[PDB]
């Protein structure tokens, strides 16, 4: 998983 | 998963 | 999954 | 996991 | 895990 | 750009 | 850019 | 840039 | 940049 | 930069 934000 | 935002 | 937005 | 944000 | 933020 | 392949 | 492959 | 591969 | 591979 | 590999 690459997660940017909320 | 690549997730940008909410 | 590539997800940009909400 | 790479996580930037909240 | 790489975590930047909260 | 989203690029999968070569 | 999101790039998977070569 | 998110790059997976070569 | 997030880079996995070569 | 986050770099995993060579």
């Amino acid at each position: 998983m690459i997660h940017f934000g909320n």
